[PDB]
């Protein structure tokens, strides 16, 4: 076959030559017949399973015709060949019989591609993976042609222009069809691009590189990314699990059957189906992701291969150049490969996991509507909604982590085999290292999670007493209590600082482990086999390809003890949700829902049971009710009534009788269930809208003046913000709810319960009554009012479960048996916050081992930087970076050593084999290994002291100032607000922060010192860093702005589906009687979906920067192989060795930068809040520079001059010149309108407010030449609304300690709380909840006079907020304020004019301005505005 092209084709031997090219013969034979054999065995395949498909759909677009005409041109080309084949036939005498082979056989190759390009027309998918990978294939090969040509071509042999030209254009067309094929084309209507984009730009991510550049032009929002194709969608996904599952359950429930009646000839339950259903369910993407994920196991171990043979290759000086350039290609390719590969595992695997949650949520949710209450009552509403919440992501999780159990197993064994076939046994000596390290690390973890669960505790404490002081900050400045509670919560944080720098330490022991590991594995390898033997020499090869395969090695083996815990927890998890699904539906036997009949509600002999072990609520009933009849049965509490409602309904089992129902009913529940959203869609609770019919019964229901004092109106949200609407309101909206769905039968259940009497009659006349809305609408009322019974229609009294008996209110007056008995007895008739926290707490202390692998699996100005940076301190972040430099430093030349311990077996020089200096190379290599460790442990220990210095001082300065800020701050700021800025951001300070900087310095050293390697190898690759450096820059930026808004889309969508979980969970009797399943499904299934698509556009977009990610590592290892080929003459095999063998360690540190680089932009906007309130406005100083003569109020004197006052410097005066006086004794009273001007007074004597125009002046000082506490500690106020701090009576009374115990005994004995305080157990330091639960309202007031008569000043400001507290309270107030502070100046601030004629001085101040003086003796003579307004 050799004289198929005049010379020879397997020659093999014009490659054992410098400048060695293949032949022209094995070319055009083999590198022609594998592209088109490729195209020929698989193109009827695809023709035969495309022309059964749908619709022409031959839409004709651009692509389309440009890729045709290209293969039209490329198909006149090989035309051409042929014809000048021919012409040469007419030339010479010979000709190879090939040169007309080759050309015939593109013709019909091309009029297939013709007909393979057309056949795309009819698919979504345009270019696929077949014509993709023929062009990919064609241009693959014939760059060997290519070159052989072009280097002839230069020789100017003369053997053909024309073949080798038309071969050069050929060769173009097919370029240009290759770029033109890797496009997807011109997309179809608004799909998802993941299912149109072609096979190149769908291995790469490619088509969401539009996303990325939209999210980083403007922030990405619900809408702008794109929906997930229709077959991850929660319906159909559910409806295939639930197809799948049927069988499996029914088979299940039949072995428990069976089980049970064996041994009864709750703790079974029908079990093991769940997983067994999951996987018949999705075994197709199991076995695809099973697939990719050997392909890329098997593919990682070709690099340590390729790295063995270019030292090989670049030692031997007398080998070939064409080899090495291969060898270089070949790991380029190869890293390409094994990346598209496992991207496309990660991306099958999470979608995976994503449907396995998806599927088990909605699961949940449908089965929640159909348990029996006998198995509902078991769990609680916050444990199912957890089962949604918890259970669901620890299946997510194992799901995620279910192919690394083999996967991790098979890499492990295959880096043990290609460890041992390079070093001997002695590779079970680092082996072993590595896998006894992994126990310690569990020790740590360990010993981490109790320190962390310690410190939750202390922070939750520390927490309570800071929103107990925030909350009632009022009554902290006045009695001058900063510094007490500053004091507090200083001791508390003290303690947590403890814990953290604890917390640190085994950090760093962690960190130091993990860092350390390789060094280590690799000295104690090589030491055990260079020592035990003589003959047993380490060189180049064998140290440096089991360097990288032990960084093979340590990922998996690490991995595999989390891997496994993972899936230990998802095992318990899937018992408890396989035992949800399990239990039975309820059962309808006993009511059945039928259409016509004689009767509209019909109880025949039945009785009902809420547990059939006990005995029946409700005994025997027999009753029938018919069309419009109006029903109010009544009886004694615990009768059964509300028993009979809900057995009505079906919320009850069945033990004997039935009932039957026509129409549709309505239900009004005792317990109000008010849905999260607006009064108008809770009253149209998703209905058609008709605004008459809407209007009317708002009206009639009485919403009106409910909506005129609510703000919105009817536009106010209910729950999850708090409008707390009271009984009245509730439960109208429970009634106008059912008033507007228009049903059949009114199930009215007591709803009249919190209401007022009149209001309730008006709701009864126009709601219920005859001539109400319901008039034609059978309506069964259910009350503990009595005077509605004269006009209802019909009354049933119950008792025992049974009916004593059933009349018309005539009878009930008049047969007079025990009707009348009964008439006349009548009268007298939290949960989640710390679980839900606990898996976030797993899920981040779990995948934060990280190990330089975070892509195991994931969940702005510099001033910010700046400033938590001189927080930290900039000695000691200079000393942590120079500290972990000299690692750096040590690390490099533990490299450059043992490139000098393995070339010593090259230079056998006869002294490099004496035992000297082998313990010699044995020894430094160890020494440096140990000085790494060392500036290690400096480097990071120092990094936790720091940073905890950091901490503190952000603390610090923090509470410092908010403890200090004036009211108005606390008035336009929710407290919510500052407690979320001391809970989560000092937290995020305190942990996340320092670790996260840190690991970013660890990865930026990383690369930095396997650059300056590679560079100190080949410099020229310090040219090939610019580019580089440009396009990882790019890349993170593009991804860390797109990922940022995608987890903040993701956080923000899982909320409601578990808000409405847990909203139906509630409400589930309501939803069942208004038959109202079916739109609940809808709803949570579109909720679910809108969350999928925002967690599926993460995962697309971490598989997007990881294939960016693995290119610039791949393009740092090619270069460096291609310039150490180049210069090979100048350097060694080992210098190949250590610089290659870190470069491919390039990609996991870039991953784990970009990871680190987004987790310190998302955790720095902490110190962006705490250094928003840091520099929040303070007060006055609290002591500026005068004193009191001990006693500043000597008798109490208080003169005003013209003082005006201002809320807000950007507002009108509240006070507009107020000049009175009051002498030494005198009780003062202020009156005025509402509105006018009384708070004010009560609000500036304590410089709360600061003077806008005038002064106040005590004793003949002026007020505001005095400092703010020694001012403000010298009066006394009772403040408005009484305010307890948790805690001990000594601290309420007495924080400061500044009273002794005896004297604030005679305080409290002049207060008179001996009855209640001293029969308490430990008297005065008995224990204050939060407020109440303890210490009586009257308690309170009288403990807050206490506090006042202790405090014992000269004068005595205080004020009246209600008179719902017993007059006793109020009488013992005045009566010890006349007693004890007669001889005390008193102003009192009161709205109620009954306790203010007693005063020896009224003020009456209307529109901030005085209007009379003088005693109410003085006064009530006259007849001024003071006259208008009293005894009126």
């Amino acid at each position: 076959m050799d004289k198929f092209c005049n010379s020879t084709f397997w020659d093999l031997s014009l490659l054992e030559s410098p400048e060695a090219d293949l032949p022209l013969c094995f070319e055009q034979t083999v590198l022609v017949w594998i592209p088109l054999g490729f195209l020929w065995l698989l193109a009827p395949w695809q023709l035969y399973s495309v022309y059964r498909s749908r619709t022409k759909r031959s839409s004709i677009t651009k692509f389309y015709l440009a890729k045709q005409v290209f293969v039209v041109f490329l198909l006149i080309l090989a035309a051409i060949d042929l014809s000048l084949a021919l012409t040469e036939d007419t030339g010479q005498a010979t000709v190879p019989p090939v040169r007309y082979t080759n050309p015939i056989l593109y013709l019909c190759t091309w009029l297939l591609v013709l007909a393979v390009q057309h056949s795309r027309q009819w698919c979504v998918r345009k270019n696929s993976w077949f014509l993709s990978l023929f062009w990919i294939l064609s241009v693959l090969c014939g760059v060997f042609q290519f070159q052989t040509l072009i280097r002839a071509l230069l020789k100017d042999s003369k053997s053909n222009m024309a073949y080798s030209y038309l071969f050069f254009v050929s060769y173009g067309f097919q370029i240009v069809l290759l770029i033109l094929t890797a496009f997807s084309g011109p997309s179809d209507s608004t799909q998802t691009p993941s299912v149109t984009a072609s096979f190149l730009s769908s291995i790469t991510f490619s088509w969401y590189d539009r996303t990325v550049l939209k999210g980083y032009k403007h922030p990405l929002t619900l809408e702008d990314v794109w929906d997930i194709d229709e077959g991850f969608k929660t319906r159909s996904v559910t409806s295939k699990f639930e197809a799948a599952m049927t069988k499996d359950l029914q088979k299940a429930r039949q072995a428990f059957q069976r089980r049970l009646q064996k041994s009864q000839r709750t703790k079974d339950y029908p079990k093991s189906w769940l997983i067994k259903s999951l996987f018949k369910t999705f075994h197709v993407v199991i076995l695809k992701s099973f697939i990719l994920k050997l392909i890329h196991d098997l593919l990682v171990f070709l690099n340590p291969q390729l790295l063995k043979l270019l030292i090989g290759f670049v030692k031997s000086s007398n080998s070939y150049v064409w080899f090495g350039y291969i060898c270089a290609i070949l790991m380029f390719a190869v890293t390409l490969i094994q990346s598209f590969c496992l991207q496309s595992y990660f991306q099958h695997c999470f979608v995976l996991g994503m449907c396995v949650r998806t599927t088990v949520m909605s699961s949940i949710y449908k089965k929640a509507l159909t348990l029996s209450n006998l198995a509902r009552k078991q769990y609680t509403i916050g444990e199912t909604v957890n089962l949604m919440s918890v259970d669901s992501q620890k299946l997510m999780d194992a799901t995620n982590y279910m192919q690394l159990v083999w996967s991790s197993v098979i890499q492990i064994t295959l880096s043990i085999f290609f460890l041992w076939r390079e070093l001997g046994p002695s590779i079970l000596a680092g082996v072993g290292v590595m896998v006894l390290l992994i126990p310690v690390n569990g020790v740590l973890a360990t010993k981490i999670r109790n320190i962390q669960v310690q410190n939750m505790k202390n922070k939750d404490k520390r927490l309570k007493i800071m929103n107990e002081i925030l909350s009632g900050i009022k009554i902290l400045k006045y009695f001058a209590w900063e510094p007490s509670f500053q004091e507090q919560v200083q001791g508390i944080r003290k303690k947590e600082l403890k814990n953290l720098l604890r917390f640190g330490q085994l950090q760093s022991l962690l960190i130091f482990i993990l860092q350390i590991t390789p060094i280590l594995v690799s000295v104690v390898t090589f030491s055990v086999y260079v020592l035990v033997d003589s003959a047993n020499v380490l060189n180049a090869e064998k140290a440096f390809t089991s360097i990288t395969l032990f960084n093979i090695l340590r990922f998996p083996l690490s991995m595999l003890p989390m891997v496994t815990s993972s899936i230990l927890q998802a095992s318990v998890s899937v018992d408890r949700l396989e035992r949800y699904l399990g239990g039975d539906d309820l059962d309808t036997s006993a009511i059945r829902r039928v259409s016509n009949f004689d009767k509209a509600v019909k109880f025949s002999e039945a009785s009902f049971t809420w547990d059939p072990d006990l005995e029946a609520t409700i005994q025997d009933v027999n009753l029938d009710i018919k069309p419009g009849q109006l029903v109010a049965v009544v009886g004694t509490v615990g009768s059964g009534k509300s028993s009979l409602v809900s057995a009505m309904l079906g919320e009850m089992e069945n033990v004997h009788g039935h009932i039957t129902i026509q129409g549709s009913t309505a239900y009004v529940p005792q317990q109000s269930w008010i849905q999260n959203g607006t009064i108008k869609d809770n009253i149209l609770f998703g209905s058609e809208y008709n605004e008459k019919k809407y209007q009317q019964v708002l009206k009639a229901c009485a919403l009106l003046p409910d909506l005129e004092i609510l703000p919105g109106g009817d536009m106010a949200e209910i729950g999850e913000k708090g409008i707390n609407l009271s009984g009245g309101q509730k439960q109208r909206v429970s009634l106008a709810r059912a008033a507007y769905q228009d049903a059949d039968i009114y199930i009215l259940d007591d709803p009249l319960s919190a209401v007022d009497a009149h209001v309730g009659k008006h709701i009864f006349n126009k709601v219920v009554g005859p001539n109400g809305l319901l008039a034609g609408k059978t309506r069964i009322f259910v009350t503990h009012g009595i005077h509605f019974l004269p006009q209802v229609d019909e009354i049933v009294v119950l008792g025992k479960g049974t009916i004593l008996e059933k009349g018309s209110y005539r009878d009930l007056l008049d047969k007079k048996g025990v009707f009348a008995r009964n008439w006349k007895t009548f009268m007298k008739h939290a949960s989640l916050a710390m679980r839900r926290e606990n898996s976030l707490r797993r899920t981040l202390s779990r995948s934060s081992r990280s190990s330089s692998r975070r892509g195991k699996s994931l969940k702005v100005k510099f001033s910010i930087y700046l400033k938590y940076l001189q927080a930290v301190g900039w000695w000691s972040i200079l000393f942590i970076i120079l500290f972990y430099g000299l690692n750096n430093v040590a690390f490099i030349g533990s490299n450059l050593w043992l490139s000098a311990w393995t070339s010593d077996s090259d230079n056998l020089n006869g002294t490099n084999n004496s035992s000297s200096h082998r313990d010699m190379r044995i020894g430094v290599f160890g020494a440096l290994g140990l000085a790494q460790g060392i500036c290690l442990l400096i480097s990071t220990l120092w990094s936790i002291y720091a940073c905890r210095n950091a901490s503190k001082a952000l603390h610090g300065q923090l509470l410092t100032n908010i403890l200090r800020a004036p009211m108005r701050f606390f008035d336009t700021t929710p407290t919510g607000r500052i407690v979320n800025r001391f809970s989560g951001d000092i937290s995020t300070v305190d942990d996340l922060l320092p670790q996260t900087l840190r690991s970013w310095m660890m990865c930026f050293f990383g690369i930095a010192g396997t650059l300056v390697m590679i560079c100190m190898a080949t410099p020229v690759f310090a040219i090939i860093i610019i580019p580089l450096s440009i396009l990882y820059i790019s890349v993170q930026v593009f991804y860390v702005a797109t990922s940022r808004q995608l987890r903040r889309l993701d956080s923000v969508t899982k909320s409601p589906i578990y808000s409405h979980f847990s909203e139906t969970v509630t409400g589930l009797p309501i939803i069942r009687a208004f038959e109202h399943q079916q739109r609940f499904l809808a709803w949570n299934e579109k909720q679910i979906d809108i969350n999928q698509k925002c967690v599926f556009s993460w995962i697309t977009s971490n598989r997007w920067l990881a294939i960016r990610l693995e290119l610039v590592g791949n393009l740092v290892v090619f270069c460096s192989a291609l310039l150490l080929v180049i210069y090979r003459k100048t350097l060694t095999g080992d210098v190949v060795g250590f610089v290659l063998s870190n470069a491919l360690n390039i990609t996991q540190t870039l991953n784990w930068l970009v990871r680190m680089t987004s987790e310190a932009e998302t955790n720095i906007v902490a110190v962006e809040r705490i250094s928003e309130y840091i520099n929040v406005e303070n007060e006055a100083p609290w002591v500026t520079d005068k004193r009191p003569p001990a006693d500043w109020p000597r008798h109490g004197e208080i003169q005003f001059n013209n003082y005006q006052v201002r809320y807000r410097p950007e507002l009108d005066l509240v006070l507009k010149g107020i000049t009175c006086n009051i002498k030494s004794g005198e009780k003062v009273g202020v009156v005025g309108r509402t509105g006018a001007g009384k708070s004010s007074l009560t609000n500036c004597l304590f410089r709360i407010l600061e003077s806008a125009g005038g002064q106040i002046i005590i004793d003949g000082i002026d007020v505001a030449s005095i400092g703010l506490h020694d001012l403000r500690e010298r009066l006394t106020i009772i403040p408005q609304d009484p305010i307890l701090f948790s805690g001990s009576l000594r601290m309420n009374l007495d924080p400061f300690n500044k009273y002794s115990d005896e004297e604030v005994w005679r305080a409290l004995e002049l207060a008179h709380l001996r009855s209640f305080v001293s029969g308490l157990q430990l008297g005065l330091l008995s224990e204050v909840t939060e407020g109440g639960d303890n210490l009586s309202i009257g308690q309170r007031q009288l403990l807050c006079l206490g506090r006042a008569v202790l405090r014992k000043s000269k004068i005595l400001v205080l004020d009246e907020a209600t008179a719902a507290v017993d007059l006793e309270t109020d009488s013992l107030i005045q009566t010890t304020i006349r007693k004890e502070f007669s001889q005390c100046t008193v102003i009192t601030i009161a709205h109620r004019l009954h306790t203010i004629m007693d005063s020896d001085k009224i003020m009456v101040l209307d529109n901030g301005k005085i209007v009379e003086y003088g005693s109410p003796e003085e006064l009530l003579s006259n007849r001024g505005s003071f006259y208008l307004m009293a005894k009126e």
